[PDB]
């Protein structure tokens, strides 16, 4: 992956006006994170969780049915954030599996670009490589599979830095 | 139960700054909402799930357990909203069990009252009887009811009206 600022005027995940976006974020990301979503309050759905994963539970499930279902969703985006506590170094024993379970497979299955930085552009790493591998994941849910095989779903990752107000989407 | 307007200078769960507040809210509920909070951002840790609900599933006990075990909370919001699109009505098909089973519970348990009102208003009274159910339902969880009976927990129920651009407090 490279990360490519966003233009607030052309975002990807809103080629034309109207419809409505499903926004995966994090519970410790503030509402300033939408401020660079190139979205209007109106095109927003929004699913906050712990470490803006999407966990196989019957809330992910039940959250992208009715976006798919009952909003007519085509775009999803994964919205990860620089300072995260949930996605860093810092293993908090409060966080249940799965989510700690998904941290731990990445510390693992990326050691050897993580191993050679320190701390803060570590976590800086392990946010975008959360957004990445929840992108991916989501695009082998049963109902996305089904969605994208129509070309009728994208899901989309990006990174907003609270300190430079600013959006990355994840090519 | 009644309606008390909230001044944001005195809210209930902010009775000392610097400590941060689990805010319960819904999905199709833009960010509006969190300026009617009288909290600074970097208080707030965000959940936002269909209906404002939690339903018994690893993502609510998750969330919780985070929320109670690694930020130590003293306070936890939920916060409906008029206007909302998954407590209104009845049956949406897009909407999976249990979130569906709660709302059936709720036009069931609650038909009197419902049926004394015309449609927009049933959907205001439908609201706030959510609130109230997550309320009492989150207070009955095994985790809540000890740190309750330690007087080290509350839970607050509000419903956002963005028309007045105020929250009410359900007393
Ligand atoms: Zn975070
Ligand atoms: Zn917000
Ligand atoms: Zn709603």
């Amino acid at each position: 992956y490279q990360l490519q600022p966003l233009s607030l005027d052309s975002v990807p995940w809103r080629r034309q006006p109207g419809q409505q976006v499903l926004w995966i974020g994090c519970s410790d990301s503030g509402c300033d994170e939408l401020e660079s979503s190139g979205l209007p309050a109106d095109e927003i759905f929004e699913y906050r969780s712990l470490g803006n994963m999407m966990v196989d539970d019957l809330s992910c499930k039940a959250t992208l049915g009715y976006a798919l279902d009952s909003l007519k969703i085509r775009n999803i985006v994964i919205c990860g954030h620089y300072g995260c506590h949930i996605a860093s170094g810092e293993v908090n024993a409060g966080l249940q599996k799965p989510w700690s379970s998904v941290l731990d497979t990445l510390r693992s299955t990326h050691r050897r670009t993580l191993d050679s930085l320190t701390g803060t552009e570590r976590d800086r790493a392990l946010v975008e490589l959360n957004v990445l591998e929840q992108v991916h994941s989501l695009r082998q849910s049963a109902e996305a599979a089904e969605a994208l095989q129509k070309q009728q779903l994208n899901i989309w990752g990006m990174v907003y830095d609270k300190a430079t107000k600013r959006g990355y989407q994840l090519i």
